[PDB]
């Protein structure tokens, strides 16, 4: 169809290696999908690159302009960002993860009850944004039961910024041209309904970190408001309201759509490996049980956590990173000038049949269960679940356990099949690998180990 | 591949005079009646903008996306219009004479050596010339030199070509990537530009400060009778960016349409050896080797013809597009605000329903000493300068400009296609450009009454 262009990216990665250049017309991206090379960009030379066509891009949809910002800027709010995601700040976030995924079960517990099937993917991504609002900024969009004027304005930038996604392969439309004024003014009255709804948490959150009694530290967390705004905020950091708030929209948009897309790849690879379930719901059952798993279980979880490790190497969020360089480098043994556009394939990275045995096998124990888990030092740039070098994911250990809580809980409680007559699965992308019609499921209750024998009437 | 307008000529032929074009959630509506186009154009001109064209021109230009308020133009129309009197345009054929006759030095030239020549380009030169001169007193010479200011015109115009607004797709990479590099180009031609006009202002105001002269309706410097002079002995109110605008405006209104109308008078040409006999018989007997001058205008009445036949065959633009800004009903058809229509004056201009032999070159479908054809005279089955309130405010200009031009050009050189001259195909935007240039063998003409001449040995 209008395939998912890092497809076509593998086909010419098997022919040409792991860097080759694509031409069209007068312009050229450079395809990358070998390990060092990839380790060279993204970390031992991070800074010879900037983000490119993807940061101008999204700059514009976000009513930024179309000046490239002072890079270090980002830098020094990364810096402030940083210590809000601490290990006790991690652990209070178990607890929200834990609650949050209950009310999907609800919702799925009522499925069952009617024998309705499910959009999975839709619901993750409420059950998504509803964790990252809470933990960011203390907000409760409470998407996965409404459609409200915020939680449509968050969507209506989505679906903007993913049809904006770039693609080095060429497609059938009608030049955008005429497009330009009418999208962006359409996003633009959507910004300002986020941008005020954050104006009222930040002033909110000012009044009370005037009022507390609490010293700053490396470790603070007012319990009350345990969000990464009020960390910020109590930092003392002279910080403008538009910067501030242009990091809460920052975190939302990183933190949203790619913990909802390895649910959803999660759920659909399970539905694959009927033995994988098995060992899964074993674990599950031992451990937890019907429990909200707690910062102790995280540990313990390990066949979940291997699971997500091995979903997100068969999906990962995104298939592909975008740079550019902004001097002179070499690529292996490749010269190369400033102004190359690289799309650096985490897709063919993670598929690559020379650094994987079994590249397309979903299998959760291809690390060991009880050694270190997989990451991108671990696993040499062949593996990069969260990225790598300084411009590398900030919430990697929050969105691990998310998704392992999500998982387990889930897995608890829920069977889960491929719908009769459900669409075919298959992939579009962006800053996410979606789903082209869904991912419908049946879904029923499941009959748990030490259930009491029961008797219909 | 093909200019759009030609699909929409045969989609025309099946579904007559107005339907929708559908691609996606999005569509257009074509108008390819007469009367439909004369309700949009004139009867209710108010209910329309130029909608999506506006919007992609402001935004080439620096002038953003926020559309600006009609009531400015609609003033400043009303300011420029009385430039364009009747002794501005007697004094304009004396420019049109002398651009012209350089044409036709360098064309002398090239029949001496036995060169072939690209027409196109000759012609886009010449109009250059001649319109930098009439609107603001600036002296391009293009078509003897190649400077920084010339190359920031045609980097302009092949940009905003580029962005022309075709509602039939192509095969492409979306240039949302390329959106802040294309602005900044432009917006460095642009500067280029408005410096050039700046100066041009500022002699201009110190010019008419110092002059004798009472402003009135048929006011002209006679050492400087552009435009622009006449804006300033105006007394009009108006910034220096508006009035740069203004002379913008009418540069690009005045350059690629009649350098298009030249060409593709000339290609016509070559396609009817009796229509160029008929040509040279009267432009020998009615001005010779003379200059033409107001008084010749009445007698070229051939030319006059061959011009408006070359309008018919060629529109400048091909199509006008328009937006509903209130309802309307289009013949039978209710219509709502917010509908993007393009009325296809090349479906107009060649409606077999309308004109007998449609595709046929023949100046004199129209009597030749009858009226001369106007939208009026044809019922808006001819639009060559538009129609309504906002037409051309060029028309008189233009048509004296085309006619002085093929009159000199006829009189002097015998014009054929060049053996292996690339064919003659079709691209779009603001004006009809051919796809590889109008590559023509010239030789000069032996004209009645010239002395017989005898090579040397
Ligand atoms: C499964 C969930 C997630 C995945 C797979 C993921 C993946 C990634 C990757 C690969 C990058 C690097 C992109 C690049 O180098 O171009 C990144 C950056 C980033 N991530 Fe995540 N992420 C996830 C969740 C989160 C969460 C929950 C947060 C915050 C609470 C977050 C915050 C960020 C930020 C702020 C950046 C930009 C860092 C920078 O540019 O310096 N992410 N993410
Ligand atoms: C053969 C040469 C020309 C042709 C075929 C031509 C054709 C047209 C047409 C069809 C329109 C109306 C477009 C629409 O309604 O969307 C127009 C508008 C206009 N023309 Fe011309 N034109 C020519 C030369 C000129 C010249 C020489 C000038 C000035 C010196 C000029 C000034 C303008 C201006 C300012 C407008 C905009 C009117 C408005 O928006 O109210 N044009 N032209």
């Amino acid at each position: 169809r209008n395939e998912a262009f890092f497809i076509p990216l593998y086909e010419l990665f098997l022919t040409y290696g792991g860097i080759f250049r694509l031409t069209f017309g007068p312009k050229s991206f450079l395809i990358v999908s070998d390990p060092s090379i990839a380790k060279h960009i993204l970390k031992d030379n991070a800074k010879a690159y900037s983000k490119g066509i993807l940061a101008e891009i999204l700059d514009f949809v976000m009513g930024k302009g179309l000046i490239p910002a002072d890079g270090e800027i980002w830098r020094r709010r990364r810096r402030a960002i940083v210590p809000a995601l601490h290990q006790k700040y991690v652990a209070a976030m178990i607890s929200l993860f834990g609650e949050a995924s209950d009310r999907l079960c609800q919702k799925l517990d009522a499925a069952a009850l009617k024998g309705e099937e499910v959009e999975m993917e839709s619901l993750f991504s409420r059950l998504t944004l509803d964790i990252i609002g809470k933990a960011v900024f203390n907000y409760d969009f409470d998407s996965l039961t409404n459609d409200t004027g915020v939680i449509e304005a968050v969507y209506t930038v989505l679906r903007e910024a993913e049809d904006r996604s770039v693609s080095p392969i060429p497609v059938w439309d009608i030049p955008i041209w005429k497009d330009i004024s009418p999208r962006q003014r359409k996003v633009a009255t959507s910004l300002k309904l986020i941008n005020d709804t954050l104006d009222d948490l930040i002033a909110t959150c000012k009044r009370m970190v005037e009022e507390e009694e609490l010293q700053f530290h490396e470790e603070y967390m007012n319990e009350r408001d345990p969000s990464i705004l009020h960390f910020l905020l109590a930092s003392g950091d002279d910080v403008s309201s538009k910067q501030l708030r242009d990091d809460l929209m920052t975190m939302l948009i990183a933190g949203h759509e790619t913990s909802a897309a390895v649910l959803t790849w999660t759920f659909y690879l399970l539905t694959t490996e009927p033995s994988v379930v098995a060992k899964l719901q074993e674990e599950v059952d031992s451990v937890i049980g019907d429990r909200f798993p707690t910062i102790q279980d995280m540990k313990k979880l390990k066949y979940t956590t291997r699971v997500m490790n091995e979903s997100l190497r068969l999906y990962p969020q995104p298939p592909v990173l975008i740079r550019r360089s902004i001097d002179n480098d070499i690529l292996g043994e490749y010269p190369i000038k400033r102004g190359e556009d690289i799309f650096i394939s985490v897709w063919n990275l993670h598929r690559s049949p020379l650094h994987w045995d079994d590249a397309e096998k979903f299998n959760p124990e291809r690390w060991p269960l009880d050694g270190p888990n997989p990451n991108e030092t671990n696993q040499n740039f062949s593996y990069l679940p969260f990225g790598g070098g300084p411009r590398k994911c900030i919430g990697d250990m929050f969105a691990s356990f998310e998704n392992v809580v999500a998982i387990a809980m889930l897995i608890r409680r829920f069977n889960f099949q491929i719908a009769p007559g459900a669409p075919p699965v298959k992939m579009t992308t962006g800053a996410t690998i979606h789903t082209t019609e869904g991912l419908k499921l049946t879904v029923t209750k499941r009959t748990k180990p030490l259930d009491i024998p029961s008797v219909p009437i």
